[PDB]
């Protein structure tokens, strides 16, 4: 059964999708939300979600530690961006940029605050509504990682007298784990746009492996002509090899595929849609 | 001040070195105890060293949270190792021996138990007496790392369709991070042979960085025509570059300059010594 400190605040009712994520709505206000459950790192994951503000992240409203765990958070009524994608479906490349748009500035605010996702994929990114213009928030927090004072640090503030010579040598390309979610981001897009993955076991001979780590993606010419050359740019700069050279999100932002003042308005007439709200002075 | 419950079980004395440890009699006992003190990972420090039963690793007798931390410890009348080597002091090979056998076993006891201790250094050697030869113990675990489950084990668990190159490549590499602390006894032992250390500002213009990575030692041949071929030998299979190549301590104390009846007996004996006791069935 569902506990009871639960079932006291919630009415629980149908699956949504699958971990589980059901429909419930909250008594106090009528109103719809998701339950996601996790059958029994999650302590972290609610923490990290707690502290994060970003309109493009999924909130947490509320964490029940039962015999699984249950979190609590706004339903996001267009569901995965999965679903939009599989069986070789794409999606106009103007909604592409406009979801990219939006998983660049999450992801960027995760970086900012020292948080990488570590888990980006089309099942963790949520649509807000049925409508092909939708806002997005990425969620699935549970194998995110918060970046701080590292033990390398901390290693190279004494005389390396008795230090290992790969220490040193990692010291060269240290605090860049970050970059994997723009490989991940890159990845994305390449399906968005594409309707199928950049990597993959079918109709080929080299590994999956050997695929990624060479960065020889399957291209596909005729799929990708209809799509601009701008948008084809920004993949073949997040899908590079070395996380060094790799596009960060504000380069990635700061794209000539992303200088687009229609779809940056239509996200900002989303997001007022979606707030309410409070008088304010003068 | 000491803090009250230190007090009530421990009257404090003289200093033995510097972080500071003290000399302490505990009172029930009437015997001489080390206290280190570290001004406010020491709650991870504890509870590493309650788990780790081996002659050759210090043990807790007792600790103190308050406004500093207090760490109730064996003493060991001997000292730090450090002290019989500055000044280009040496010692015996017969002594290194006995000392470095010893350090193999607590290394290797710490390995085998997913420990790495990642500051092994002369300063956190000390010797249980005054006498040359005699039993050593580790100490100093503050930054030491428990080995457990990665979050790469658990990434490798799903197909890598959005997993970026470099964690892909770090699987090469991965699970050698025990290798620091044989590279350290590689630099220890060197220092005990020799009464000069392998890397150094001193006399050279190579960067002690670029002497570390290259493995280039200084090598002083007078210094060491008194030193064994095969002390030497172990010596250069610790001081490998490559963590995967460089001797573990097993490959260590399967060496032939260890197959040394004479000093296991010697150690045999020491252990002998210490120990008190209890009756035994037949
Ligand atoms: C609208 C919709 N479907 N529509 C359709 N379906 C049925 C009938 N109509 C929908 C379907 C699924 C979701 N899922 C969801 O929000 N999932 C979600 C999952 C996980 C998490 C988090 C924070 N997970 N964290 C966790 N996962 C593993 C370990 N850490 C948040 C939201 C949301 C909406
Ligand atoms: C016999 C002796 N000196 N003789 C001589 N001197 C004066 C008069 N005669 C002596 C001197 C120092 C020590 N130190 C010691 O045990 N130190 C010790 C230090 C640290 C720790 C630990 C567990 N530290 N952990 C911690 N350090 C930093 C963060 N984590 C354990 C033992 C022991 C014996």
């Amino acid at each position: 059964v569902y506990p009871k400190a639960l079932r006291d605040e919630y009415i629980m009712s149908k699956t949504l999708g699958s971990g589980e994520v059901k429909l419930a709505f909250e008594r106090k206000t009528c109103k719809k939300v998701a339950i996601k459950i996790i059958s029994k790192n999650v302590e972290t994951e609610i923490e990290i979600l707690k502290k994060l503000n970003h309109p493009c992240i999924i909130k947490i409203k509320n964490f029940f530690d039962a015999e699984d765990y249950y979190i609590v958070l706004e339903l996001m009524e267009g569901g995965e961006l999965f679903d939009k994608v599989v069986g070789n479906k794409r999606l106009k490349e103007a909604t592409c940029k406009l979801y990219f748009y939006q998983m660049l500035l999450a992801v960027q605010y995760l970086h900012e605050n020292g948080i990488i996702h570590r888990d980006l994929k089309p099942e963790n990114v949520l649509l807000s509504s049925q409508e092909e213009d939708c806002l997005i928030k990425i969620t699935d927090f549970g194998h995110s990682k918060i970046l701080g004072e590292t033990s390398l640090m901390r290693t190279l503030c004494g005389t390396p007298t008795y230090l290992a010579p790969e220490v040193l040598v990692s010291v060269g390309t240290a605090g860049y784990n970050r970059a994997v979610d723009c490989w991940s981001l890159g990845v994305i897009l390449f399906i968005c746009l594409s309707g199928y993955p950049p990597f993959s076991e079918h109709r080929t001979q080299v590994s999956l492996k050997d695929q990624i780590t060479s960065g020889k993606y399957n291209f596909i010419p005729e799929v990708w002509a209809e799509v601009s050359e701008k948008a084809l740019d920004l993949v073949k700069k997040l899908l590079v090899v070395d996380p060094k050279a790799r596009f960060t999100t504000e380069e990635a932002l700061r794209h000539p595929w992303l200088q687009d003042e229609d779809m940056k308005r239509k996200f900002q007439d989303l997001l007022s849609e979606e707030n309410e709200s409070t008088a304010k002075p003068q």
